[PDB]
């Protein structure tokens, strides 16, 4: 018995197609995913096969003004469109609290959204009882599918899913419900969840009776042969993991952004065993036309997002400084703004630990595209944003040691005086430059606020400390020369859309006035 | 015929009986003022005198919890059971925009609210036409008396009134208006307005036809003989001005706080000259007994204070440090929440000169009462705002020479080690001590955030430029041994009441998480 899985995972908001590197279209003609194409090729796979199952391992929520403007609206909507027949919960379907999850998601949702691990308390248990679910049994021609959900036990660091929601461990939540499906005969199961490449490979080795995992989070992307684009294979698909059982199990994910529509094939036997599998995600790219009638509805549904770009977010009192010639050379208050917005965008609830568990913020100042002018009544669009921030990238949180933030430092000025984009900006941090010294040693202090104090107040900076820091995806992956963070980082989780990190905090504040303050100094 | 004058001036929200300070009463047999005993006597006056006007000359708005919550409905609701016969619009009566004047007070008034000197533009021109006027003609006994209203050309300094209101220059605007009132044969006209005792004087000496001014604004104490109680006379009450024309014209203020009502006897010829004047202040002490009824609707109104008082304004996720140990020996985050607060109180319209008139903000260590323990879910109420700011004190502007700010540093450290309350806790300044330094030359490095600028930013203070500061009343009036501030500002502008200023900030912010952060060093 053959089974085809569609699936795709971290879609972010892409619902138009994209550039090559999932920041806005510009050249039609070679972009790439977006719904209306995504449905062509959804719809030509199920006129040939008669066993498909069309999964999204989470994170539709949080990437572009789509969801800010429609707050998961047109996730319910478009998926409905595309007939998903199944959903796991990932962290940022939490970005909007619970009640952003309930109303525009899990009401308006034609199909199952799972998730075995996440458990409520209070009266939100009643409130939300049965609106997600642990698994769902599906029929898939004459015969049955359990599909057994989970969600990054990380996800109360990362999101807004509020007290009264406890993440269980992944392993610990799914076996007893694999267990249960045996019991009721239900002998094919997939592992549909949204925690990471590496915990996926556990949950296939020690969650016994699970025969495929479908992941996402970690915007893995898996190949067997030669890569289609510029996407790197961290491994074949599918990934084999040798199960404690000595069963060979498939894991697959479908990297990020719906560029890719993963595809794997599986052949099972009538005990459900799976005999073999193969296949390979599909990239989305101007070879497939985009379905008429879906573009169509995606280019009504984008009024509203015109209109919301030029409505008045909030005001600045003060110019917003985000020229070159300051961010590229000294502390400029458009980067400070920038760093506070991310901030508090990561705000989320700590035990008695930490007042909050990220105090830190870089932001290469290459990556501040134009400032803004206070004499237009102060205000403020989204659409002025876009030009300080116009690459489409997310402020993501990283763990890095104190050492390694030090080299970063050094490389902010390595080669000062020349306008490179590498010089940073910073917020929680104070960093003191000599620039008569040689490079790689021109760091003379580096002070960093704590977390682990209840008065939130600065000390030397440790080599040998970890530290959470938000900053771009840019920099997280390397870019600017960064080597040193894509290497030597301990942890990686993608955060916010930049502009939309930057359009909330406007709104929070209503009227801004960042200064220059003394965050970086020369000696 | 004799016209008995009765006024009060920058009552500010006195509504119940204050300690003999004006602070919170505490020893009821020592208290004071109060509308309660505001009507004993005004009443008494009435049953004996059969020409009285009472007047108020302004800012009944801001200044306790009952302004808070009630938003001005108390000042008509109390002033209407007074009969007042007109008032001047104060500065502070736009502390709530021209929408929080219009609406509780203009609308619901029984009595004309005056200004000679605001005119409106725009839709407002309309939607205002009528609701407060230049002047008023009341008939008092069988004669009639012309009243003309001015309120300080400062305004838009001190208050929110808009960008659809023009503060005009006092003089300019009053001559016509009684120049008019002489041709319409009224002959006894007062000035009545809100400008401070120097302008109420420049009035008496260059407004042609005015026969008496009724002030307010400077809280200016003048008093014929010993005083009643420790506020110490500015000039004999009637102060006596000499106008350009060779008359006599009596000016007067009552102090604030309604503890003293403005008692003025004037003797008019038949031709509306003043032959005489004569009066002084009534100490409204403990021997006028409270009206009952009055007081009976004082307690009435006072559950709804009560109850809003332990309401959560917002949230901190941090330990608020107001101990004596942090607050009087180093950088405490509840003084930075405090100063951070002072000046987001004082952002004002501002040409394209500033991004906003004033930046700087120092406090008192010694005013800050008690810290705020973040574990009771974060939750801040007023009453814990209560009992860190329990003085019932206002943050006023100030303008200070940079060598008298300096001064002011080096007395704040002239004994540093004893927890005295004088150590400064600071906004918009960065101030480093070296103790080792004899007292008095131990401040090394002061650099203060520009105004004058789009982008703030830190510079070095100049000995010879003013500075505006917003600080406690208490150190505006030499508190703390800072005498150098009471002999030497340039301008002194009462503020807004302390507990408000915080709570109306926390409010705005949501959660806050205030940082020690580097604006007070120690080399
Ligand atoms: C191969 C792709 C590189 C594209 S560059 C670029 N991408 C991004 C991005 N995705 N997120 C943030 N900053 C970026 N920048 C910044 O742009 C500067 C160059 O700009 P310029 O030519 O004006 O000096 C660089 O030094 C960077 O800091
Ligand atoms: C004659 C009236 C003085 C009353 S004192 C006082 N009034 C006020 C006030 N009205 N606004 C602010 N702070 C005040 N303090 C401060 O209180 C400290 C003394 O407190 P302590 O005895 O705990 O050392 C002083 O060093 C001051 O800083
Ligand atoms: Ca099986
Ligand atoms: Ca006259
Ligand atoms: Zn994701
Ligand atoms: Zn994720
Ligand atoms: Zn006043
Ligand atoms: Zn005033």
């Amino acid at each position: 018995w053959e089974l085809t899985i569609l699936h795709t995972n971290d879609v972010h908001s892409r619902l138009e197609q994209t550039s090559e590197d999932s920041s806005k279209c510009v050249d039609a003609s070679r972009c790439m995913g977006g719904v209306a194409r995504l449905f062509t090729k959804v719809q030509q796979i199920r006129r040939a096969e008669p066993n498909v199952l069309l999964l999204d391992a989470g994170d539709q929520y949080q990437g572009t003004i789509w969801f800010t403007v429609y707050k998961g609206a047109e996730v319910a909507h478009f998926m409905n469109a595309l007939r998903y027949d199944a959903m796991a919960l990932g962290n940022h379907e939490f970005d909007n609290g619970v009640e952003g999850l309930i109303e525009p998601l899990l009401k308006e949702a034609k199909f199952p959204i799972l998730s075995a691990n996440i458990k409520a308390k209070g009266p939100l248990a009643s409130q939300i009882s049965g609106l997600y679910l642990p698994y769902k049994v599906l029929p898939v021609g004459d015969e049955v599918v359990g599909i057994v959900g989970y969600t990054s036990k990380e996800t109360p660091f990362l999101s807004n899913p509020g007290t009264n929601l406890v993440f269980e461990d992944e392993i610990t939540a799914l076996q007893p419900e694999v267990d249960k499906l045996k019991t009721l005969n239900v002998n094919k199961i997939i592992a549909l969840g949204h925690s990471g490449f590496e915990m996926d490979k556990l949950i296939a080795q020690k969650v016994r009776g699970v025969d495929v995992v479908v992941g996402g989070h970690s915007n893995t992307f898996l190949y067997t042969g030669n890569p289609p684009s510029k996407e790197v294979p961290a491994g074949k698909y599918p990934f084999i993991v040798t199960s404690d059982d000595g069963r060979k199990v498939p894991v697959v994910q479908a990297y990020a952004f719906g560029k890719y529509l993963g595809y794997l094939k599986i052949e099972f036997d009538e005990r459900g065993n799976v005999i073999s599998s193969h296949g390979n995600p599909i990239l989305l790219d101007s070879s497939i036309p985009e379905d008429p009638s879906i573009k169509a509805d995606i280019n009504k549904w984008r009024i509203k997002l015109d209109d919301y770009s030029t409505q008045e977010l909030g005001k600045t009192i003060v110019y917003l400084d985000g020229s070159s010639q300051s961010c590229r050379f000294r502390e400029c208050n458009m980067g400070n703004l920038i760093c506070d917005a991310m901030i508090n965008n990561n705000l989320r609830h700590t035990d008695e630990m930490f007042w909050n568990h990220v105090s830190m913020c870089i932001l290469n100042g290459g990556g501040i595209r134009s400032p803004i002018d206070e004499r237009n009544d102060g205000t403020i669009t989204w659409e002025n944003l876009a030009a300080v921030l116009p690459f489409g990238g997310t402020f993501d949180l990283v763990q890095l040691k104190g050492s390694t933030l030090k080299k970063a430092f050094e490389h902010s000025v390595h080669r000062y005086g020349q306008s490179t984009g590498e010089f940073l900006q910073v917020g929680g941090i104070h960093v003191v430059y000599d620039l008569s010294r040689k490079p790689g040693d021109r760091v003379v202090k580096l002070d960093v606020l704590c977390t682990s104090c209840r008065v939130p107040s600065y000390d030397p900076l440790k080599m040998d400390e970890v530290y959470k820091v938000i900053l771009p995806n840019f920099l997280a992956n390397g870019g600017d020369g960064f080597q040193m963070i894509k290497d030597e980082l301990l942890r990686h989780d993608s955060g916010d859309q930049d502009i939309n990190v930057v359009s909330t905090y406007i709104s929070k504040m209503k009227v801004i006035y960042p200064a220059v303050e003394g965050r970086i100094k020369f000696s």
